[PDB]
């Protein structure tokens, strides 16, 4: 049960004409075992700014992407110490990831 290769990972999406913004990696319905025709296999949930700018693409998004987690890749400073929206988005992503991934990884002494 590992859809979108480890579901719940926060990465960075850098558009060609657009800048680089944070986005949580989420699967539409497990596209790792079941591959059906549509056009969107990956669902990136960016921070609240454009009113749910969820980006959906199937083997089409391969431009520029960065792996975020340790918040020490010389970016957290601008994604937390710059815009309150970035700091809140990241804090929330980690607050949930460590709340759902830990709850099913030994909740209450397993």
């Amino acid at each position: 049960m590992i859809p979108s290769f480890a579901p719940g990972t926060l990465v960075w999406l850098k558009q060609d004409r657009f800048p680089w913004w944070p986005g949580f990696v989420m699967d539409p319905d497990e596209v790792r075992d079941i591959t059906l025709p549509e056009g969107s296999d990956v669902w990136v949930c960016c921070l609240p700014r454009d009113s749910l700018t969820l980006s959906a693409a199937n083997s089409e998004d391969e431009g520029q992407i960065r792996y975020f987690l340790p918040d020490r890749d010389e970016g957290m400073m601008e994604e937390g110490k710059l815009d309150a929206s970035c700091a809140v988005a990241i804090e929330e992503a980690i607050q949930l990831y460590e709340e759902q991934l830990k709850a099913q990884a030994g909740g209450t002494n397993e």
